[PDB]
């Protein structure tokens, strides 16, 4: 009944260079991911850095995401939120019109929306588009929770919007979400916990660690679609420690260090106030990283 | 180091059919001026920064530097990022048209480092020579500047010479003061606006001043002259309203207030901000009707 954006998907870092998005270094990364089994990708998320990178890099790497994707299965849910509506509305347009199959909008940061204020937000942003919206809720990130029923409600009320990305380690509200409305996807935001929010009928993750190890996290939600669970359960109980260790400081600092450890990116860059990680965390990250395989491209 | 010290009023930002009234805008700042507050603070968090234009953002900064010309009164202009390259750029700015200093909110959503934080402000602090003040407000941003972090920030440069705490976390307060006694506490909870100014606080930024200016000014400079007895008395008096201020999201309820009061034409915001629930309108205007409002 709606156009959907499911499956493995991830949240792609975005390498820098001199200051610069490394351009070669994106395409490179994306087809890497493609050739892994993954089914979507997500530029200019919050793993992206989104914040610190300019209008003209937004456009630039959903563009480089839309053309590396163009031939394959997969797709591209471009990050388009922002915290002024006005402005989201310009960017779910921006990434319609550069060729995004979907857009991800995360809640509004730091100005704490009502939630009549939510829902007017996200239906000014599905009546922009003709694609597929997907929320966004990370209550640590933003200050603002998006309540169960005011994704319902705009599940309800608007097309595009279809289901949410959830970062909230609540699967509480996972229940609850799934159990009212049995119809939206359900999509998990922390690597962590993929299997369980799987397993209760969630259709698709968003991941970072799927930045470094693309063919597991694909495998992992591939098997749970497939409802073999027990297979699904071994890689995320695999996966508890290194997708641990990639929040011993704030995403996408570890990643982005793993990444760089595992020769996959050339340069250990971020944009303040995003910076390397300490000595003891670059060290934690390297050891933890040693109990798996890491393909290469 | 210069101060912008005092009682300071984060402004509303007043919309009239989608645009920045200006005329109002202007008008308000007179209001405060007129009501002894001692500085304004254009596009804070209270004057939904967040949803403001560049343009609108120069705009409303322009106005307050050049309506408080002549006067006593400073420009603390709001211009901070969650971007460092971007918060340079208005600092930048708002030095170049005439902010007497900036207040430069902590990252939110991208959850910088300490280590971040530091070079953060580091190279804001270095891109202009007028006076910085921090804001640490957790609930909003999702980091906090620690203790360590805001000392470290102020013995290491030149222009960073306080904060302003959002936190209410009066333990923190104490901790700043005894181990940095130099540097500017300022409140941004008006609520406890008086413990703060008792523990050596030297000034507030207030939402509350919006609508009661001369109350919070005279909280505000009673504490300065050590009438304690006088600062709490009216930092109790004014609880009410402090609290129903935050009924919903700052500053949904203080726009409601100046709107029930007479002082702003119309309930506008900029969306995701919207008007408050219909009990939450009817507890702002029953709160209101103990305090006496300044007009025109
Ligand atoms: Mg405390």
């Amino acid at each position: 009944d709606k156009n959907i954006i499911i499956g493995a998907m991830t949240a792609l870092i975005t390498p820098f260079k001199n200051g610069k998005v490394d351009e070669q270094s994106y395409a490179r990364l994306i087809k890497r991911q493609i050739e892994n089994g993954i089914d979507a990708v997500v530029p200019v998320g919050t793993t992206g850095e989104s914040a610190t990178l300019t209008a003209e890099e937004h456009r630039t790497c959903i563009e480089i995401a839309v053309e590396t994707c163009k031939g394959t299965k997969v797709k591209v849910l471009a990050g388009a939120g922002s915290n002024a509506t006005h402005e989201a509305v310009g960017l779910a347009k921006f990434a319609k019109e550069h060729g995004a199959d979907g857009i991800l909008s995360v809640a509004p940061y730091y100005n704490k929306p009502t939630q009549q204020g939510l829902y007017e937000h996200y239906k000014a942003i599905a009546q922009s588009v003709d694609i597929p919206v997907l929320l966004y809720n990370v209550p640590g990130r933003t200050g603002c929770e998006i309540s169960t029923d005011t994704i319902i409600k705009l599940f309800r009320d608007c097309e595009n919007i279809y289901g949410v990305k959830e970062a909230s380690g609540n699967i509480d509200k996972c229940v609850d979400l799934l159990a009212h409305e049995p119809r939206m996807m359900l999509i998990s935001g922390e690597d962590a916990i993929n299997y369980p929010i799987l397993s209760n009928g969630g259709k698709g993750v968003i991941s970072v660690t799927s930045n470094l190890l693309p063919d597991m996290i694909s495998a992992l939600t591939h098997f749970a679609l497939d409802e073999n669970y027990k297979e699904a359960k071994k890689i995320n109980d695999e996966l508890y420690n290194i997708n641990k260790i990639l929040f011993c400081e704030s995403n996408p600092i570890p990643i982005k260090t793993a990444m760089y450890l595992a020769g996959l990116i050339e340069s250990l860059e971020f944009r303040l106030p995003l910076c390397s990680p300490s000595k003891e965390n670059f060290a934690k990250i390297e050891e933890v990283m040693k109990k798996y395989k890491i393909k290469g491209f």
